[PDB]
């Protein structure tokens, strides 16, 4: 009962079959008849006919986008025997037109980037239960031909998406159950009193796009004749009452009439981003009509060739009563004052200040401690100094701060800087900061003991990519509640992290470590988890070296290990039983290991994740179970090994994952195989499988061991005999 | 007579052997007899016997480095050598310094080996020595020199004992010593008996002891307590020809002024990698240097510190012979025009070197207050808008490109915060006719008035920005403008291009150039060399899009054009006949070009260097000299040609390269030229030559055609049979 191609899973009592990037030419007639939803993205499939899903009932979600995968041809009537068809997919297949026959069932219909210009009613009116239709990326054709009334008899359609497509006009006839009308990117220059008319239920209105400014799009952008701004009217908006999202971003706005929200109590999300509104965020008479917006983006409004000494912010900014989070990115000024933000501060929810891109050569760090509720103060990029369609393309979804900096309390980045040292004053008049990034700042400073002394509460410290110097034992330790320390990319004496009472999480990756004074040991009781990729332990284990063989014996609380990318080609075997005892996890992948003595393993019995990959092993061990008794995942993938050992999937029950792709393994006899297992996954794609008469052997112990998923069932080749060349080994005499 | 392995060449009347980098386990016995220098370095050579240069009596230099890629040499072994003036035993592992040189020796090298005795044995019987290196051999058990081995070399002049365990001066030193090479070698006092007897020393380098640690690229280890080189008050009182001083990296705090009262000429001070500011400030010695011309203070700034202003001393004035300030890390915020008032009535001071300070603003005015300012170094600032043979703490490389600095005035303000040209950005500036503005992430639309304030720059560097060039008037207030660089340029309308009546260089490699504007052409009456590489000119030539074929047809004038990265798999017929006639110099190297259509060469009479390297190609032309009557040079390695055509030896050309290619053999019929060939070099290297019976027509040519110079034959390799793979093909029957 293995299925081939796809992997059947049954996620929720639903089956789900993912058979997606299988190069696939054609739908697969191996395809289980009770599955409910099936991928088939990303393959070469050229043809859809009604023939294509039989005795598919049960199918109520179907996905073919990017077929085939760098048009497709689809039958009249191929999806109208799939009366349980709630959900079709049809992205990227290059259709010429919406294909007929489609089934009523349907709720949700995606057919974004085709080249369909023409919406009739012929492929669509009948389609009734529709709720979510994309139409986006079509025309990007004069013009795209939309049928008079085409979307009237949707009576159910909550989402339209017509985006990046030449529009002109809002096409009239809209369902009044609309709720979310995207019309970005549609070179729409003028909103009529009568465009949303009928409109009541919207809550979401996107006309981003039209009359663009254009500031490095990672699409065609056109200005309007003139760097003339999207024409709305006065009483346009005078019918959306439900409004709870506004994106008007890349409209070369000069003006925001306070007319539009008059009848919008409700507004949540104002994007006026990339628009020229410097002097509308100076006096802003539409900052009033706002009492109910949580989230305000006034990023990339700056003058071209100015560059202000202060940021002109408007009085009227303090009846934003209900905002959280303003983005006042691209303004571009030189200097943040106290009483530039005064308006901001009796804002009671006000938690997000972006204020990053905007060249600010110097703040007055005092004003944020006259915040009420700042969580998030991000200063990235800047001048301080010392002492996918399915995406939104204007406005960054990514969080701010990494949340697991974030969760430690008040943040604030300051990385991408010019803080080329830590000043004797950088801290002062700051808030209790828990989060500190100062990344990417050319930092050279040398960590003597008191330099972050003014915010000695940050548990959470980025230092990464700079130059800084904590050879001294006092570097650092001032901050006496750091759990997470992050040095990665640092251009030895690590005596400091024995101080650390409750430091959990160091990472010292690509710090070129290839020598340590003095104190040739780390010591911690509380570190958890240590990152020691690329650096030189090659170096640090040489033959007369012998003063760096118990480096991590210290590290007694350890579970978490990285030794990756550290030129290792040989172990000590004193040094690698020198490593925490305590030991869960260990990485010593992308190395150039000949060789690793499995005996060794017997003196970690918590190690569940052993990591190899990337190696040049050439062997294994028939007696692997004598060693450890814990060792639940085991990769070994990339290496040079060209025999599985006997007895190898047996007596290592806690061996629940095996990875073995993309090794020299040939054949799986019997004997190796012979299991006299609680292994849930086996990897063996990329392998030069000899598909002859023995390898029928390995066949019959996966027809026998069903629970054994092996995954990429495609990419388990064959390099020989030439007949069975590129071929998978389940599909065989 | 064609010599093997070495590349002969009578150089000069002296016969030159270069015999380098060729995998030599032993010195070869095939070097002509005639022959003065032998250049063995980098080879695997282990053994140096005295039967190792038989017949060799003209050998006046031997070169032996790198040797292995240690070196046994018997007592003896270069005795024979009665002409022997110069041997270089660099890098070779040598325990001691070998026993029984010949006293014909004026130039030995022993630097990176194991010598840690310095004995009389060995040394005492070279009299006529005149150069002798030692550096680089305890870096260890400090270097123990024998009580008087160097008094005996009374012809000494050079000196070098740089990077070894010294601790003191060596003494007994000859009174013939002129330059005294003491770096990085652990004195830190300095008695005035040191260097009592050398009257004659007009150099004398003691840096490197009691270092400053900054980025050094060798082992720094700082002083005891911080302390300085302790130079007595009358070390320096018997050093009257003293013309360079080099006291870098020395933690000095204060200058004796002392020891420079019987220093007249003293030319060159090397004050680098200090702690002098506060002797920068007040200076007492700089009224006693009034011969010095280069003056170097960098990297001499005071951990933590930021100052608002540089402390000058008035004293600088006495300077009247400076002509170069080096002024590097000093670390200052802003540099006024009184700060430099001292430097203004210098006759002869042309260069003024500020890179690395960190500084926010300068007063631009101060620059027209110099007489003879020539290179004003502003690189690494943060301005806004409105190898043991090597000088290793004084960059020796131009601050300027020479070819840059050769048009005047050179201002260069690269890598520093101009993210845009200001309006006030060159105002009050001298007469400038060489600009960088480079890696200054500057994204200023150009409109033709930026650059009005200095309109005579014949050189701009405006590479690594975001620059906005679409504008037709764009750079145009320039008119003097010779040579344009705008590589890497991100963030297109070339039409600026023809205002130029003076533009001969213009250089838009790596700018992403797939679509041009309206004006579809490139035209301009002066321009002379294009480098358009980096580019997407496959995308500008395809079968929908024919707009674009005439491209570079208005460059009427042009010789010299660069069209490689460009990703080209075919060029179209018509749009390689629509290249410049005029061309001379044509490079398409290291694209994907599967043909090439040799009969348009027809149309280019002045071409004389096709660059066709690291291309598809497969086949050649039958009749090339029927369309080419100039191609001097023609390269067409790393390609996939197979064969040579009969009769493919054009009077023209002196140069072919054909290797790195699947040449596997060359017939006669190819090779059968029937008239007088000019060809002096053909490459053939790295061909899959087949080594049997065949080849031997090819090896006949070569013993008749001795002009025809082939390079690296060590490298012509032979793939089959498996008894002649890896062997020369001179090397056969
Ligand atoms: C102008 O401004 C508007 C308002 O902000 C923007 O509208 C947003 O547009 C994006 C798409 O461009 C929407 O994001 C997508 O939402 C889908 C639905 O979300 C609901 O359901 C999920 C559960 O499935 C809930 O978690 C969620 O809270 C909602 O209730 C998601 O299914 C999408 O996710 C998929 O794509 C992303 C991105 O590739 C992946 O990371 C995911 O793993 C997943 O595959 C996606 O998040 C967003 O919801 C819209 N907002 C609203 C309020 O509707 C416009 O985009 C903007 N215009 C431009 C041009 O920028
Ligand atoms: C220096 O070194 C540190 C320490 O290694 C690095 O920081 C860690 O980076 C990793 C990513 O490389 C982080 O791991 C990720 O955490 C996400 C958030 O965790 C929460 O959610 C998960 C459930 O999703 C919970 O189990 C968990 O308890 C948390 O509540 C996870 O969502 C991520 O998992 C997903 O991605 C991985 C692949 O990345 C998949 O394997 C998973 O199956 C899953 O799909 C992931 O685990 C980790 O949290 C960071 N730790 C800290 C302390 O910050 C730095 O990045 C490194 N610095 C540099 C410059 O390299
Ligand atoms: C402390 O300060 C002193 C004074 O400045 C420095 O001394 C200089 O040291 C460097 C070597 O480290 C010297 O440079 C070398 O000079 C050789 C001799 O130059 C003479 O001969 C050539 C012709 O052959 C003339 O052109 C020249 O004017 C001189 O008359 C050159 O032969 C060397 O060239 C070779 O090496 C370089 C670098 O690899 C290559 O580019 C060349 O192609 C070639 O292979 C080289 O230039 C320099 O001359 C010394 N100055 C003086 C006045 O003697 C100390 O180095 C400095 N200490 C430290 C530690 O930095
Ligand atoms: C943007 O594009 C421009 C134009 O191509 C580039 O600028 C040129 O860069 C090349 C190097 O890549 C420069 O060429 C070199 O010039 C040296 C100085 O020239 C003088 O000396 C020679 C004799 O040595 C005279 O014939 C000449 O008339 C000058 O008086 C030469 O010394 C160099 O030659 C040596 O090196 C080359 C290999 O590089 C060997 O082939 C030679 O045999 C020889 O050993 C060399 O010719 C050129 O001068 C620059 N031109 C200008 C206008 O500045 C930019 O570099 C490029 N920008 C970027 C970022 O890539
Ligand atoms: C401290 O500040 C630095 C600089 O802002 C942060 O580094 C940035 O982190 C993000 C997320 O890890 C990186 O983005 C990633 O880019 C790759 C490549 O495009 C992409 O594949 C990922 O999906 C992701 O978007 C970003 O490149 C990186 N920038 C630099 C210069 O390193 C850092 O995360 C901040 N630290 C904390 C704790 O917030
Ligand atoms: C304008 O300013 C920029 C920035 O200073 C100059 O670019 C720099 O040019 C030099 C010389 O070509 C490069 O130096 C080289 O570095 C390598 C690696 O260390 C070294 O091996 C070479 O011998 C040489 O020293 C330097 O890397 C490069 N820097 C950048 C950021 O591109 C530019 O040359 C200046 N233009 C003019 C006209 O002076
Ligand atoms: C948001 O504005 C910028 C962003 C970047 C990034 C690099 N360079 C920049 C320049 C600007 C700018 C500022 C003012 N006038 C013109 C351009
Ligand atoms: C020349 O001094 C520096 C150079 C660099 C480069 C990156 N960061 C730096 C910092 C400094 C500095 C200045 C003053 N006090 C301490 C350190
Ligand atoms: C569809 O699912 C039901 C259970 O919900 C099952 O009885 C039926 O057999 C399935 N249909 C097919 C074709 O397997
Ligand atoms: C602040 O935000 C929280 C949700 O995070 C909300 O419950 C609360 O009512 C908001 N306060 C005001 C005054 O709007
Ligand atoms: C906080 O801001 C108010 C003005 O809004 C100002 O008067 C007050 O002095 C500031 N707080 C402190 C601690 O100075
Ligand atoms: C380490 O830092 C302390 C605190 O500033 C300082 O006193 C000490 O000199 C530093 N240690 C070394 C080895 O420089
Ligand atoms: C080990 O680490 C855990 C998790 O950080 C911590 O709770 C525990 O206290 C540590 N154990 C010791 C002995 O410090
Ligand atoms: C494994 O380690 C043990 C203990 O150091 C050693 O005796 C044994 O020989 C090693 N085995 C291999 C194969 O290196
Ligand atoms: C050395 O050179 C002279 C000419 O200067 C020549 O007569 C003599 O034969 C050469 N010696 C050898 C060994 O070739
Ligand atoms: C200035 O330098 C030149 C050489 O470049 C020299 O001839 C002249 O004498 C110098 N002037 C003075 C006053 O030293
Ligand atoms: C040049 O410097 C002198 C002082 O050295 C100053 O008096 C003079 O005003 C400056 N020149 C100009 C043009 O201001
Ligand atoms: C080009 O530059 C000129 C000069 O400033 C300006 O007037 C013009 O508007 C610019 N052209 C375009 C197309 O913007
Ligand atoms: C062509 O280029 C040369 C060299 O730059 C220049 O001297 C000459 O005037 C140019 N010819 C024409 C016709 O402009
Ligand atoms: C070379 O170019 C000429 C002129 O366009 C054309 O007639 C000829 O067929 C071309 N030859 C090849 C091999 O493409």
């Amino acid at each position: 009962s293995r299925s081939y191609p796809c992997d059947e899973k049954k996620q929720n009592d639903s089956v789900i079959a993912e058979c997606s990037n299988r190069r696939l030419q054609e739908v697969p007639q191996t395809v289980g008849k009770y599955v409910t939803e099936l991928d088939l993205s990303d393959n070469f499939i050229t043809h859809i006919t009604n023939e294509s899903f039989q005795g598919l009932q049960n199918l109520t979600k179907i996905n073919l986008n990017h077929n085939p995968n760098v048009g497709l041809n689809i039958t009249d009537g191929a999806f109208l025997n799939l009366k349980n068809l709630r959900e079709l997919l049809l992205e990227d297949n290059q259709l010429p037109q919406i294909p007929s026959g489609l089934p009523e069932s349907l709720t949700e219909l995606s057919l974004i980037q085709n080249n369909i210009y023409n919406i009739t009613k012929e492929g669509i009116s009948r389609l009734i239960n529709l709720k979510n239709l994309y139409l986006a990326w079509n025309c990007y054709c004069e013009k795209t031909n939309i049928e008079d009334g085409v979307f009237e008899t949707l009576t159910n359609l909550e989402l339209l998406s017509l985006s990046f497509n030449s529009l002109s006009h809002v096409p009239p006839k809209l369902p009044s159950s609309l709720r979310k009308l995207f019309l970005s990117n549609t070179q729409i220059k003028y909103i009529s009193e009568e465009d949303f008319k009928g409109l009541i239920n919207l809550t979401l209105l996107d006309l981003s796009g039209n009359c663009p400014r254009c500031f490095n799009a990672p699409f065609p952008c056109v200005p309007c004749d003139g760097g003339a701004s999207i024409n709305i009217d006065r009483f346009a908006f005078q019918n959306l009452t439900q409004l709870r999202y506004l994106n008007l971003s890349s409209t070369s706005l000069r003006k925001i009439n306070a007319a539009w929200f008059k009848n919008m109590p409700h507004l949540k999300v104002l994007d006026l981003e990339f628009n020229y509104l410097v002097g509308e965020i100076a006096s802003g008479a539409f900052l009033t009509m706002l009492p109910r917006l949580e989230i305000l983006d006034l990023s990339f409004n700056y003058i071209k060739g100015s560059y202000p000494q202060h940021i002109n912010i408007s009085r009227n900014f303090s009846k934003l009563l209900s905002l959280r989070a303003l983005h006042l990115r691209g303004y571009v000024f030189q200097e943040l004052r106290e009483d530039d933000f005064q308006p901001l501060m009796q804002l009671p929810n006000l938690s997000t200040i972006n204020l990053g891109i905007n060249f600010i050569k110097q703040i007055d760090f005092k004003l944020f401690q006259n915040f009420s509720n700042l969580e998030i103060i991000y200063l990235s990029e800047n001048r301080i100094s010392p002492l996918d369609p399915h995406s939104n393309f204007y406005h960054f979804t990514r969080p701010l701060i990494k949340p697991q900096c974030a969760a430690y309390g008040k943040a604030l980045d300051l990385s991408l800087n010019s803080i080329f040292f830590i000043g004797p004053n950088q801290f002062e008049n700051l808030p209790d900061i828990a989060c500190l990034n100062l990344s990417a700042n050319s930092n050279a400073q040398v960590l003597s003991g008191t330099e972050f002394s003014a915010i000695p509460h940050v548990k959470y410290l980025d230092l990464t990519n700079n130059r800084l110097d904590f050879d001294n034992a006092s570097a650092l330790t001032e901050l006496s509640d750091l759990e997470v320390l992050d040095l990665s990319y640092n251009s030895h004496h690590l005596e400091f992290i024995q101080n650390f009472t409750n430091l959990k999480v160091l990472n010292l990756s690509h710090n070129n470590i290839y020598t340590l004074t003095d104190k040739y040991n780390l010591e911690s009781k509380s570190l958890v988890e240590l990152v020691f990729s690329g650096n030189r332990l090659d170096i640090l284990w040489n033959d007369d070296d012998n003063r760096y063989i118990s480096i991590f014996k210290g590290l007694k609380n350890l579970t978490r290990l990285d030794l990756s990318l550290n030129r290792l080609k040989h172990i000590p075997n004193e040094a690698f039983l020198n490593l925490p005892a305590s030991l869960t996890e260990l990485h010593i992948n992308d190395n150039m290991l000949k060789f690793f003595n499995w005996t060794l393993l017997q003196q970690f019995p918590r190690l569940e994740l052993l990591d190899l990959r990337g190696n040049k092993l050439l062997f294994l061990t028939d007696s692997l179970s004598d060693f450890t008794s814990s060792l639940r995942t085991l990769l070994l993938s990339h290496n040079r090994i060209s025999h599985l050992p006997s007895g190898f999937l047996s007596e290592v029950s806690s061996l629940k994952h095996l990875d073995l792709s993309s090794n020299l393994l040939k054949t799986i006899n019997k004997s190796a195989l012979e299991t006299k297992t609680k292994l849930s996954m086996l990897e063996l794609h990329g392998n030069p499988f000899e598909c002859t008469c023995d390898i029928g052997d390995f066949r019959r112990w996966m027809d026998e061991h069903l629970n054994v998923k092996i995954p990429r069932l495609v990419d388990v080749i064959c390099a020989s005999p030439g007949d069975q060349r590129g071929k998978s080994i389940v599909s065989l005499e």
